[PDB]
């Protein structure tokens, strides 16, 4: 007959493997230069595919049909490198933690990239504190 | 304290987006010229990263200091173009289905690529029947 297999935790474990690959600075086809006022530039390396899977705004960045000898390194202004880190991390972990006092800056970054899943999480939280 | 948030769906959802991006030849960074028997070259276009996430053998191919960030071509012997396809599917869908005619032949590709998950599930069904 016809045989079918589905491995349920496959999307989980392949991500942490992909996330390893990031931490390993391996297979990374983009490097993010996150400039925030006087804070010294922080370099975040990643794979475009994973960013583009987790951000609409990033998908449009790489699949803009406009790239050649360039755009390997992208300039991020107006995010604090530690906010951006937890965003980028959320893309690879599916989870985010943040000391509750910067929820609105993590919300503000997440909007910049349309991480609508945490933009809700963070706004709900903000509202409960009131 | 710390505010924490997880979105279990994200791993299912993101991979669908990459399978989309795969199916559109959007951010595909590698092309697998699968050359089996006298069947001519069959192109499979994919992203090294997703391939590397599913197959220990594939990660090994790419992190083998290829040093080649451009589009790579990769000639593939020993796997039928249609067995290769069934795995590339597992890579992005997390699932795979074939008739019993090829359950063993697809098992060989999964063995060739250390997809120990379908290797097992291939074997089990073979044993059941
Ligand atoms: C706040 C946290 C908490 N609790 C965190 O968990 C973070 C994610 C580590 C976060 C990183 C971003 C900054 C450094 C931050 C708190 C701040 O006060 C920072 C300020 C906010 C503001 C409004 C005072 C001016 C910008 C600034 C900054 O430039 O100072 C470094 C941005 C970064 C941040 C929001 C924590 C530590
Ligand atoms: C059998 C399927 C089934 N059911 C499939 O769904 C596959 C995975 C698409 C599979 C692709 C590979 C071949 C073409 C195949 C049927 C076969 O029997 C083919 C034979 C197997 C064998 C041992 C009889 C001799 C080699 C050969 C072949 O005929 O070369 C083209 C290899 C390919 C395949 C296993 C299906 C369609």
């Amino acid at each position: 007959r016809t045989f079918s297999y589905t491995l349920e935790d496959h999307t989980k474990q392949a991500f942490g493997v992909m996330n390893e690959l990031r931490l390993s600075q391996q297979l990374c086809d983009v490097t993010l230069q996150v400039k925030y006022e006087d804070i010294p530039a922080a370099q975040f390396m990643a794979h475009k595919v994973v960013l583009a899977s987790s951000s609409p705004v990033f998908k449009a960045m790489f699949t803009n049909g406009l790239r050649e000898q360039g755009m390997e390194v992208v300039s991020i202004e107006g995010i604090h490198p530690k906010v951006m880190e937890r965003l980028i991390e959320f893309a690879y972990t599916a989870s985010i933690s943040v000391g509750e006092k910067c929820v609105l800056h993590v919300m503000n970054g997440a909007v910049m990239y349309q991480i609508d899943s945490v933009v809700r999480a963070c706004a709900d939280f903000l509202v409960q504190q009131l």
